[PDB]
């Protein structure tokens, strides 16, 4: 049983025995030479292999798959136990990039997804049907950062036979293990905090190998023809979920992570718990800076006291609920995109989970396009700048968007 | 107007303003400050457009992406495609398993037979989908012929072109609208990075069948393709839709290292099919040697598509069947120290494989059978060696042999 | 004036005009296109000049040139200065790479070095000569962990009128800039601790711009032939040696680093604060556990009350006087070896400066070839264990090696 | 006994027993757990030395850290080397100024003149250096003539071979003892990443000349390195001591890169003097070229030695004169659109250059003439283009000059 710090430097980390190399080598290979038939009778690489047993250890799961990004790991994790007719419960408060994946790309696959409003548990249960299996939830949602009751959600998901998924990348491991509150599968986007430094598209499935696979998930019980009626169960234990989805999905579809890109996020993971506290900090710190500040009307952040989150970011999230806000300056759009123009510390990006500082007015780009009524549908206001709090010196960001404000 | 030695090294490639650096630098950030794609995978995609004579490519993660988003782009739950039977494992294990769940049926047909085409279009089929040199079989189809049947019926004709390459084959000249590769095989050419890429022709004019491209889009803002893009929609909506929204997008550093295999295209290709024109010859006449597969030979079915669509050789790829059978088989590859036992192919260094004994052994002799795998066939991939190790291995390998 | 964590985020790293790209992109490139003439009548990469101007920065420095390694950017800190028939005071107290090349590899080329013990100022001075060219010691000396008394050696280097270097690998900016205690030159192994990962070795000379260079160093002052008759104190101001160093060395011996490992040891720096802080906490608990222990005879670290550097350690050092110290098990040279062969978590290798916790018994493996006689007189006892302590958990540590201990 | 093309892409490489990866794995590690090298470089070394048919090599971080080593591994202050005066601006800097501060005293010779070499060695001397192609008059010099006379004095013959790589020249196979490259040319191919190697040939014997080879090492445990490594005597001791004191290692990302432009290094140098050959022919008869330098042209000075040591071809780099002067030049340069004007040689991409209008403006018409660079000289790297758009592209830019 050793401590976080440790299995963030050393956990799936294997010495080679060729070379006894310390590091991981990047092993840039698309093949390997065989010894064979039975290889093929029971892929993926080295390096990656790492990554995968690294992040399993950190979430306290059974195993994980790798792929290109958060993107390919979100529709990885859906088609993996859903087909054709089939359908999921998803909070309405996602990535703009996942909204538009269940709204449209999975919707014409077949795959219909019934977004609620995940403060409400009830529109959780009165959307669940017959064809439903799984439910989907962000442990801070887009854009309004709302903290869904993991616990509560996961007992729902249960009482009715399906798998809870939590997309965890805005807090990683270190701010929130959604396995120790009755989630089943963990994705991640490494591309934001988890990989730390703005270089690598990567994405995660984390299987924690604690959801009994039942007659909703016949592909998982019953014999697969491609693998010569293997069964999942029977073969890979509790941990059919994943292997599954390494033996169709990125065999299939072959959303694969480049041996170097895991390379990268691997570097990012060593100094995992690091980042994320000095990240915390600073988020708490500049929250409270903006919320007594004459020039700003509204900061939106759950440690914030008043905050509708408040007492769940002190179940769920006690070491700081991220260290992603929103906050509304005081003189309306025109104001904010004062601020996004003056501001020389904060970059001005649509991303967020960078070491950097980054900031983005919405209405004045990403959501331009939309009426006022479909921004504010979307969680947009037209005064609201979301933050992305990155680890520079405090009285540097302070300064910065204090400069900016006058 | 330039040739391909000069497309190939040069194609799609600006000097930076900034640092004016002469090599492609590798872009490897996730965020963009402000005043979707990278700027050196863009070098790549255009790169293999200009090969081809397309309007413009997507780059994906892998060949069975790129597979995947060529038909998810035009396809949805309750269509289908008709696809040639003599596919690689994984396209078949994509189109027969997974698309299949996605609620697209997939007929297969034998290539052999035109007609065969033909009966298996429906109301609702979306494209017709073959490989150049099929697996295992390295069957040619009639790519003018089956373009016609496609064309006939207002859908495009798609060709898997990893095992030729644009040198070998330029698909867009014999009829084809979409292209797509494995760059993970010749055109890398060197075993280190696994890519795939769609190349659009742009030549073919979309219909009432494909809906989602000349009506508005939900997904981008209530956009026309067709209207915005001309005759770029098709890639235009691959990127914006299904790159955006699956996102099994190509590191920019495989791009990088895809890009220096494809600076050297002309040179490689040509030394592989010298390689393995030679050698199928050598394999022909040798006396413990039953069958050689490989349409060059004077004989083969495909002799006289070879010398039509593929005059400066059929590819680098080859199957040959030993007199003796599995085991005979098993001895060669067990005996050989120049040729590489591994499952891939379109390596610089040649390969081999017996799938009998290997990727196919679960199956009984009857089911290999069916899916085109004798008992006895040795597979080879033809490397840039000289063709002299080349023999002097296989001749080596042949002599543990029994007669 | 921004905050150390700003500036190891920050410092150096222009937005590319073509792409805007938030991350230093990876120019592996030979050669760039010309506008051609004014470029050589006045080389360098845009990835390592980020790394360079970002490493002058947290030293307070004017400039800096990245090289292969610790070893070239040592090399290239003396041949800058020093010609065949010149000398070099040096602290005796060296890394074994720094010796063999100043005792034998420079010894050669006509420079000769004189090692003085570093803890008795009165031999710096007595070993002075006209031939003299600088006065070179470590921050944390080989394998003593001895501290010098910086600015006391920087009075008598500049009454003398030559440079003070400082090899700074085993402390980095964020627990000791040189450059504020009297040196006029920094080195790094950034291989080490600057670096953070184990992943790439690489080197690098800072630039205080802080001395006026004098008679005694001609070339500095004087029409170089090889530019056509250029003064490098007139075209390049208080730069001179370091523009220099590029235009010659760097030039001439081409000991220069890819900017493939520019990229990898910038990964490191956008996290060194938080890195250095984690070793050192985790050092002195390790260090006040072992001095404690009734299996351990002696341990080695300035920062334990005792220790003859422990003034110098509150002084130059309070932050933490580095993460490597030395101890010696009861039971001399046999229990030693039972320690290395019997850690878990410590790996067993002849580096330092990683994250992850490295050990070595250095009579029974580096120094086992010499006599005890001569292992003593490189400052190697029995018995004697080095720890580089990494970023675990202190409890994994220290359950690891209490273990072997029992 | 395997081929040239064979070993390019084969030689030194084993199968990782942890992964049995067929590609070379990228070791970007400082450090190696216990039971001075790096096993990706480990493989190049071997694969220089096996083309070049030496005992062994180092890489380091560049040529000019190649050269450097080359020589500092048997000399030091107090002694001298004899040099071609033809030197790359960049060698000649080394040797002139830092060596020269080193107190090693480098005597430049005229390569034409035999004799001129036998005056400038001393008791002093310990090599005789020299470039396969010189800089800038793409010299030929007599390597076997040249080694007699290093031989005779109980020397080694060291070989600068960048410009020609062991496919076009062999220098060990006509006398040379220790060969250097810059690999960033060349060798690398693909103009990514700067990098040098030293190569033994293991036929020198080492004399009282020599000490530090021939009697016990201080500086490594009072080691003789002839007794300990016999006829590797002088890479060992360059590994032990000058790459372990001096640390201008190779990274193994560069070794990767290098590694891949290694597999193909036939294949690029044949397209390079099949495309040199046929545009300095152009050149040789279009009426706006007073001049071309190229010893494959008939009428050159080095025509013999040409058909003698590089049958093949002498390498891809000319220096042609317009009949205009310095302003034709300048004209040619700023008008072509394929040709990328930078300072550095040896990439796939065809490069051009007009030192007296860049590299060497600053120095006189007198000081540039006595450097052997002529107003009017273009120095052209021809990459592996198709011939016809290099032609044109040369073409188009006379056609902007005044006759």
């Amino acid at each position: 049983k050793y401590g976080f710090d440790t299995l963030q430097l050393h956990a799936g980390q294997f010495v080679d025995r060729e070379t006894k190399s310390r590091a991981v080598p990047i092993y840039q290979t698309t093949s390997y030479i065989f010894e064979a038939a039975d290889l093929f009778a029971l892929i993926g690489n080295p390096t990656t292999d790492v990554l995968e047993k690294r992040i399993a250890a950190l979430d306290g799961g059974v195993g994980a798959v790798a792929t290109s990004s958060g993107q390919a790991a979100i529709t990885y994790a859906i088609l993996n136990i859903a087909r054709s007719g089939d359908e999921v419960v998803a909070a309405s408060t996602l990535y703009g990039g996942t909204y538009t994946l269940f709204a449209h790309t999975l919707r014409k696959l077949g795959i219909t997804v019934k977004f609620v409003n995940p403060d409400y548990l009830e529109e959780f249960e009165k959307a669940i049907t017959d064809k439903t299996k799984a439910i989907f939830v962000e442990t801070l949602g887009n854009p309004n950062i709302n903290i869904p009751d993991f616990e509560a959600i996961a007992e729902i998901a249960h009482k009715h036979g399906i798998p809870f998924i939590v997309d965890n990348t805005f807090a990683t491991p270190y701010l929130f293990r959604p396995i120790e509150h009755g989630a089943d599968i963990v994705v991640y986007s490494m591309t934001k905090f988890l990989g730390g430094h703005g270089t690598s598209i990567a994405g995660i499935v984390v299987d924690s190998g604690k959801f009994e696979w039942n007659e909703k998930f016949p592909d998982l019980i019953q014999p697969d023809p491609s693998y010569h009626g293997l069964i999942y169960t029977k073969e890979f234990g509790n941990a059919a979920y994943i292997a599954k989805l390494r033996l169709t999905l990125l065999r299939d579809i072959g959303a694969c992570l480049s041996p170097f890109n895991s390379f990268l996020v691997l570097l990012g993971v060593e100094t995992l718990s690091l980042r994320m506290q000095k990240h915390v900090d600073n988020a708490m710190k500049l929250a409270k800076f903006l919320n007594d500040h004459p020039k700003v009307e509204w900061v939106n952040y759950p440690a914030l006291e008043g905050n509708k989150y408040y007492e769940l970011y002190k179940k769920y999230l006690p070491k700081g609920p991220g260290a992603i806000f929103t906050f509304g300056p005081k003189g309306g759009y025109d104001a904010a995109k004062k601020i996004i123009n003056n501001v020389k510390l904060f970059s001005h990006l649509a991303n967020v989970g960078d070491a950097k500082s980054l900031i983005i007015h919405p209405a004045s780009t990403t959501h331009q396009q939309l009426t006022e009524e479909e921004q504010r549908a979307a969680g947009v206001l037209p005064e609201m700048i979301r933050l992305s709090v990155g680890i520079e010196d405090i009285e540097d960001l302070i300064y910065d968007i204090e400069s900016a404000l006058n």
